[PDB]
RNA sequence: CUGUAUAAUAU
């Protein structure tokens, strides 16, 4: 049995002869089309492999649809292996097809059909330029499907590839925000602990939180670290959540009176449970002494609504005492916080929430609490009835008067 | 006279 060394034939001039297309926009080569931009029925995948034209099929829509339809799902199929080897033969060719408007659908298809051995070379290719890939509009979808299908260890390598980068630029990005989120919501916490480290800085937290995309990132991170629940005796997540919530609480005044940041503020009040302690701090450190001023604001009035809805009674009593007896009346008009918020565009929503909290808490176990909630209802009814002649003309006044219909302190 | 998100891919 003499040995035979079979070297490959130098087909240097084949990318040249696949560069010829009928149209200047579609990239499908002239040999594979029927004239109208589609793929001829005589064309098979072995014809793609024989002409070295996976790349040129991939960046054309119909050729990539052909590749995605006829791709063999089984890993021991021959044509599957030759196509995958042609894909991952070159780093630059692979990363280009990932960043192609059309080839990323084929890279996603080979992600759905992959097993572990393919996943290793796929991860090694992606990790070389992962950050700029997450910045790309087409390649970032490939990155999201990777975090979903890649084995945890491979995805972890990928997530820690973003460790010392410009994470604020990634988190405020239109495409990259979804990657960060995917990682946080998909992978175990140790894969992205450095992300919490990046938000240990106050300035990085604000810039990201006060952004149309980064507020979703902060919301996903907080939901994940909190959803841990009480299934842990020693929880490492609590330390991480504490490190983050610290900045939220330090800058919660600016974040509450803000276009995008206020939403995540509502989350730490809406959730309760693991975030209850932080909710209370929030109510003690920017809500109190400010409730009139933020209830006349467009963004922070929702924060005052959810704080009135979800607080414990000890804090709710402080808010009610602040609205009823906490401000000096206006020197010209003799008008307190309640008289202002009855006829205010945003503040009437706050007053309806106070009414709703009082009628829900009148069904409480503690009698004193029920009596106190009623007292506050009788205060509200006294102001409303006095002002009811003007308030009846408004829609908000109709909703308010319908809310105090047929009540009883008992 | 009612009030804030509408989170990124097939030329």
């Amino acid at each position: 049995a003499v040995r035979l060394i079979d070297l490959e034939n130098n087909a240097s001039f084949s990318k040249s002869l696949n560069s010829t297309t009928r149209s200047h926009k579609c990239t499908l080569p002239i040999w594979a089309g029927d004239g109208e931009g589609n793929v001829s029925d005589s064309v098979t995948l072995q014809d793609v492999l024989a002409n070295d034209a996976l790349v040129e099929f991939a960046t054309d829509k119909n050729g990539c649809r052909f590749l995605q339809e006829h791709y063999p799902t089984e890993n021991d199929n021959d044509v599957h292996q030759k196509l995958f080897r042609k894909l991952v033969e070159d780093r630059a060719i692979f990363l280009s097809l990932c960043s192609n408007m059309f080839g990323n659908f084929f890279v996603q298809r080979v992600l759905e059909c992959s097993n572990t051995e393919e996943q290793e070379i796929l991860t090694e290719h992606l990790a070389t330029d992962l950050y700029n890939l997450c910045l790309d509009k087409s390649a970032c979808r490939v990155i999201q499907l990777a975090i979903q299908k890649l084995d945890v260890h491979l995805a972890t390598r990928l997530s820690l590839e973003l460790r010392d980068t410009h994470l604020v630029r990634l988190s405020i990005d239109q495409n990259g925000n979804h990657v960060i989120q995917k990682i946080v919501k998909t992978l175990p916490v140790s894969s992205w602990t450095f992300l919490v480290d990046f938000f240990a800085d106050d300035d990085n937290l604000i810039h990201v939180c006060q952004d149309k995309y980064g507020c979703r990132v902060i919301q996903s991170t907080v939901e994940t670290l909190s959803t841990d629940q009480y299934a842990q005796c020693y929880q490492h997540r609590v330390i991480l959540l504490r490190s983050l919530m610290a900045g939220v609480t330090r800058n919660c005044t600016q974040l509450a009176s803000n276009e995008f940041a206020n939403y995540v503020v509502q989350h730490v009040i809406k959730c309760g449970d693991a975030l209850a302690v932080y909710r209370d701090i929030i109510i003690e450190q920017c809500l109190l002494q400010n409730l009139l001023s933020m209830s006349q604001e467009k963004y922070a009035s929702h924060v005052v609504e959810v704080a009135f809805e979800c607080a414990p009674y000890r804090l709710v009593a402080e808010m009610m005492n602040e609205i009823f007896e906490g401000y000096i009346p206006h020197p010209d008009t003799n008008r307190d916080a309640l008289d202002i918020l009855l006829f205010h565009q945003y503040g009437n929503y706050v007053v309806q929430q106070m009414i709703q909290t009082c009628v829900l808490g009148q069904n409480a176990r503690d009698q004193k609490q029920s009596e106190m909630y009623g007292m506050w209802l009788e205060k509200i009814h006294g102001r409303v009835m006095r002002n009811a002649h003007r308030l009846e003309r408004f829609s908000s006044g109709k909703k308010i008067i319908e809310a105090l219909q047929s009540m009883s302190l008992y």
